């Protein structure tokens, strides 16, 4: 029953509709970067606008190079940190850097340069299409000791690649934990190891090496969004996001490191295994962050078992009926 | 027969411990005095080590980013260029003679602060200055670096967005950085030579053919028939065979004897047909009659054919 999934893939490929709309966004973003003329946002750049069933919604991240940072871990929560440190000290509240103040001037300088308006990091609605903008510090120092045993790809993309990827800078993003904390972000690494997906360097570059990894992730996200929309009336699925399903997908990738276990003929079986693993994470309330292995996205402190037991029930019914949410 | 190949591969690994700290400190220190001068302000050694049977001889390159540069090719050579962009502009062109003189002059000054002058210390490291250009690579490289069936097209695109380097010789193309990259990341699989199940003999094949040429260059040191051949020819031919043999299973270290034989065979086909294209500039034949004459190739050919016919007595 894999043709119904490829029929979904066929309809999912809204290909030109996102291509023509991204040009309108490119102007707004390029017309946003010049105005942050600010001393505070001098070295601000971006991180190819992403688009996680909604071709009219975008999210771009604005990198801000911050040199000579030093991080204090919050409270054994290995993903949230305080930031310490030719000098810029407006938001420097004592020694910790005020995330709320630093985000306020970011919202302020952006609201000045903006049928384009702003909603309550930053979302806008141009020409009636929305763009989420995110502020991120860049630290070219070594990755925090909380990441050392994460990104277990040595058996899949090789240890030589993992050492190379950990040479790259990491990113911190304002995110409360109960406030004034920044969270570790490796979205750039996620982009890297998704477009260089295979164990073979020529994977998917020829008909004999066509795998179904990207297609499995796309259906995982599509399944979640469809059910997130179907049950919009209640809020049981509001705490789930495509970051969870893509983190689970990465754990299936390190579990099945060979390209032979991802042949496009076995798309139905491979996707069935991807759905099976995501359900196991739901029931056991365990899905470690791919880069911070001690950070549990599915801990009871973040999502309650009632909402996971609801998501599990919906997915189990879907798999047992050839996924009607696709119809 | 492959037992003898692994024997010299073993003896070639014991001569590696002796060593690279003295070379590293002197190259580090002299880079500070280079930033003293404005012309060398952005200068920087590019990755530190370097014949193979000569452990006391190194070769370093010094990258100095020259920006916003227009290259115009010297009369269809497709590999030598004039650098049209202020101490060394003879005309509208620059001058490697004036650049290297200012290089060798500034290089001379700092040295006198037990090292003579290529700086002999015993060991003697050779230094090379390279122009860096982050611009798109010249059109002569358009059909070179044919690795899309071996290391994929994505890797080829990623390598070509890296800068290309020019070296005084007119200035000639140099892709030594790209050579090292594909050498230590050599397999179709990313875990090639990283586990017991995916162990290839590509690197061993390159070391053997280099040791093959150097030893015969030493044996016939007086005949002057092989002094024009260099390890860059061996490595260039090795890359072509890697293109001809993309799959890692065609490089199983179970078949080191056959893999090395297939390497010397291709190298001999280049010597006989007098064609060895530059791996990056396919229209630049290193084995041309204007460079190496036929008598030298025929002598090198005959010497390798006898060697392979007798299980390489030079490897003793
Ligand atoms: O040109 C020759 O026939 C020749 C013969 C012997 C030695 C060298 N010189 C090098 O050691 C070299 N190292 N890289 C290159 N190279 C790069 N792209 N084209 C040539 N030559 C050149
Ligand atoms: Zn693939
Ligand atoms: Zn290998």
């Amino acid at each position: 029953g894999a043709s119904k999934l490829r029929a979904v893939l066929e309809k999912l490929k809204s290909r030109d509709d996102i291509s023509t709309a991204a040009g309108m966004v490119k102007g707004v973003v390029d017309h946003l970067l010049l105005r942050l003329c600010d001393s505070a946002f001098r070295g601000v750049g971006l991180l190819t606008g992403s688009y996680y069933s909604a071709p009219n919604e975008f999210d771009v991240m604005f990198k801000l190079e911050v040199p000579r940072i030093q991080l204090e871990e919050y409270s054994n929560t290995r993903a949230y940190y305080f930031v310490k440190f030719e000098n810029l000290s407006q938001f420097l509240e004592g020694e910790i850097l005020s995330a709320s103040k630093m985000l306020s001037k970011f919202r302020k300088i952006i609201k000045e340069e903006i049928d384009t308006d702003v909603i309550m990091a930053v979302t806008l609605l141009i020409s009636e299409i929305s763009v989420d903008i995110t502020l991120a510090l860049e630290s070219k120092s070594s990755w925090p000791a909380s990441t050392q045993e994460g990104l277990r790809i040595q058996n899949w993309l090789s240890a030589k690649v993992r050492k190379q990827l950990r040479l790259k800078p990491f990113y911190l993003v304002p995110k409360h934990a109960q406030e004034e904390t920044w969270r570790l972000s490796f979205s750039h690494i996620e982009k890297e190891i998704l477009n260089n997906h295979g164990k073979s360097k020529t994977c998917c570059e020829n008909k004999e090496e066509k795998c179904c990894r990207k297609d499995c992730l796309k259906l995982m996200k599509y399944l979640l969004e469809q059910l997130k929309e179907r049950f919009k009336d209640k809020k049981h699925l509001d705490k789930f996001s495509s970051y969870h399903v893509k983190t689970a997908f990465f754990h299936v990738c390190t579990q099945n490191p060979q390209d032979s276990q991802w042949d496009r003929k076995d798309l139905g079986l491979c996707f069935d295994n991807c759905v099976t693993y995501f359900l196991q994470c739901l029931r056991t309330e365990k899905l470690e962050n791919y880069f911070i292995p001690e950070f549990n996205l599915f801990s009871s402190n973040l999502i309650d078992k009632r909402s996971k037991e609801f998501l599990t029930k919906q997915i189990e019914y879907e798999r047992n009926n050839e996924f009607p949410v696709f119809d």
